[PDB]
């Protein structure tokens, strides 16, 4: 699915990512823009194999588990195909656990190059929320 960019907002508010971790709604609407355009299907491949699965491009060297990312850890219990959902809500619990792990958004790097910074609140701007 390709979220329209207030959809996703509303989307990301109703399953408790607004201010979780003292991230503002702004901050998941920019990094998921950057990470996938707000395609739920978007994945990428990295060069140490492991791939980048849906809105917020989530890796399986960590977070899912895909049965090809040699040593990887799978912490969010769940299959990488999850991640590609119409239904956001494996991303999200997912990310809630990645923004815990110490480094907040800095986990997604596009966040920390592209959204860290900026006025993220332009992303939520006349949205009904
Ligand atoms: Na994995």
């Amino acid at each position: 699915k390709v979220f329209g960019r207030c959809e996703l907002a509303a989307a990301m508010k109703r399953h408790g990512l607004d201010n979780y971790r003292g991230y503002s709604l702004g901050n998941w609407v920019c990094a998921a823009k950057f990470e996938s355009n707000f395609n739920t299907q978007a994945t990428n491949r990295n060069t140490d194999g492991s791939t980048d699965y849906g809105i917020l491009q989530i890796n399986s060297r960590w977070w899912c588990n895909d049965g090809r990312t040699p040593g990887s850890r799978n912490l969010c219990n769940i299959p990488c195909s999850a991640l590609l959902s119409s239904d956001i809500t494996a991303s999200v619990n997912c990310a809630k656990k990645i923004v815990s792990d110490g480094n907040g958004m800095n986990a997604w790097v596009a966040w920390r190059n592209r959204c860290k910074g900026t006025d993220v609140q332009a992303w939520i701007r006349g949205c009904r929320l």
